[PDB]
């Protein structure tokens, strides 16, 4: 899984 | 697993 | 499991 | 798991 | 397990 | 897993 | 096991 | 697992 | 196990 | 592991 929070 | 909290 | 809390 | 707690 | 607390 | 908190 | 606590 | 909290 | 305390 | 906290 990737997880990105900007 | 990738986690990135900007 | 994977969890995230921002 | 993985846990992160921003 | 990995824990990360910000 | 990788972690990155910016 | 792996602990971060910032 | 890799860990970098900026 | 590993453990660091910011 | 590693670990890096800047």
């Amino acid at each position: 899984a990737n997880f990105l929070v900007h």
